[PDB]
């Protein structure tokens, strides 16, 4: 029993972890194999022409207390890439991924090459990010664990004046419509992630949790035509295919589901909470509900 | 900007964890140098539970009894003894991914981050507390028992919590690394149940101090307290009683934000007294407990918005 907002071990992902330096910028590091990744705007504009300006011995790469010898340097998208002189040998098996509005990941949240704390959140609809995050932790990295397998998802990159956060994928292509640089830019207006927020009800269902629970059905057009009006996703096939799992073990219906969220998007929680909570909770995937309710190890 | 629940990195303490197997029970130990933990409740039957002879069930027991896996490696057990309520097992090798470590036991209120584990295997991390009435609130199945509870502050793993069952309200509890039980408590199929469960004020009081460095002041009020009837409110809502040491730790927090202990007694008084209406405060619409004074220092930024 017990639901908690969990995130993957941070173990395969701290052994990555470097410190690169750049001038006055200090920032994070990811280092696989004999290449270091980072955003690219360690080196502030017009990054080919401040690129070729600089020198491998320029940027100082530091894993823990030992400095790594920067052997070449190369651009991909708005992503740095350090070759250095030595392969690290706490490399992980990985595979870069670029994940969609909805999905979660686990934050490697790091200062100076060093992780400081590791958090469990979700890609917004907006492309945005609500992390914690402070000075010095871009380069900080999301990822997810596949078996043995580390998909690295995110990199920070930035804080947007709302305190949202965006960010690349690790081949430096942005999610969202941002850019690198200091310039007026603002987060969409956000939604809820509904197939989230149902594969939550359906993990308070399992832990005990039945108040919100009702004999009504619906279809799935009267249920979007609802959902458009509260700000929340449209809830699509794929969605409903998805949670055939919970619904299955449930016994509950995923449009027998839906009607108990259309009540709650109506009427409210009327002081009641659902898995401690008086808001509904959209950052657990279908997915992150059937291994927290299973205990898939990594 | 900013304020999630955070949990420490886990890598220093996934290093430790074992797979321990005693006849057909199987649970998590933690190695470190030379030595494994582990609840001792591994040497019981489920017939067993109700009321357990662990000094006379471990007599029968010899080394080759204790299966210990760390990976796919088999280790030897060479020595075992009983602390309390946690076995040790001395093994024939020590751990080379052994970090600086310390045992400490926490109070109430106090927090700390929980590895999961199922088979010797890390499946998750999340941030918790210890509840005022000793049990935590946490996420574990069968087969987590010996999951632990720690702190990394600076470069050192201080090991606070070991994983030993779940009552029935599907709360938990377990000992500290020395085996002592957190709360009145026993590790016997007894009928046992967690005392009535109360907010955590100097918790709740820091978050709301995070909410203001955060740029959040729609609570605030014109008001002030006196710590007597801000206890008297507070006991009514079943908030734990703030004593002098929690108006002292929240110390740093009234200089930085420049909002007095008791006055944001006050603003916490008005929102038990109100509710929310509607807002939120740090994306949530309860009042959080789970951080303490300690933890909004360290997440939060030292220049307030
Ligand atoms: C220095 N400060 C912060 C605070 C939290 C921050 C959190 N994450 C990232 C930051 N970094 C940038 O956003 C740098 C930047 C600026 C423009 C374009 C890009 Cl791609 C990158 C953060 C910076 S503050 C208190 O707001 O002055
Ligand atoms: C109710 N069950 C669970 C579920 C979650 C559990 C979470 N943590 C620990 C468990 N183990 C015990 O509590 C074992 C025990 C029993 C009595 C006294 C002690 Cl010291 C230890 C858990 C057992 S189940 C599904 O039937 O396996
Ligand atoms: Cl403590």
């Amino acid at each position: 029993s017990g639901f908690r907002k969990m995130a993957f071990p941070s173990g395969k992902v701290e052994g990555c972890m470097v410190q690169v330096t750049c001038g006055t910028t200090t920032l994070n590091g990811l280092w696989l194999d004999d290449v270091v990744y980072c955003p690219r705007h360690v080196i502030c504009p017009n990054y080919e022409d401040l690129l070729i300006r600089k020198s491998n011995h320029n940027f100082l790469v530091q894993a823990g207390n030992v400095q790594l010898r920067v052997i070449g340097h190369s651009m991909q998208n708005c992503v740095l890439k350090l070759k250095v002189d030595t392969a690290n040998p706490k490399t992980p098996k990985y595979k870069f991924v670029r994940i969609q509005p909805g999905q979660t990941f686990s934050v490697l949240a790091c200062y100076n090459g060093s992780p400081s704390g590791v958090y469990q959140c979700a890609m917004r609809p907006n492309f945005t990010i609500k992390g914690s995050f402070l000075n010095g932790s871009c380069g900080s990295v999301g990822f997810n664990i596949d078996y043995d397998c580390v998909s690295f998802c995110y990199m920070h990159h930035m804080e947007l004046p709302t305190g949202v956060h965006a960010g690349t994928d690790l081949e430096g292509n942005f999610y969202g419509p941002f850019v690198d640089r200091q310039t007026a830019q603002a987060a969409g207006t956000d939604t809820t992630i509904t197939v989230n927020v149902l594969a939550w009800l359906y993990a308070a269902v399992i832990n005990g949790d039945r108040w919100f629970l009702n004999r009504f059905t619906t279809t799935l057009n009267d249920f979007n035509l609802v959902a458009m009006k509260y700000n929340y996703e449209p809830l699509t096939q794929d969605h409903v295919d998805i949670l055939g799992p919970l619904s299955a073990q449930t016994g509950i219906a995923v449009l027998d589901m839906c009607a108990s969220l259309k009540e709650l998007l109506q009427n409210g929680m009327n002081g009641r909470t659902i898995l401690g909570s008086a808001l509904l909770e959209d950052e657990f995937t279908p997915f992150d509900v059937v291994r927290q309710c299973s205990g898939v190890t990594f």
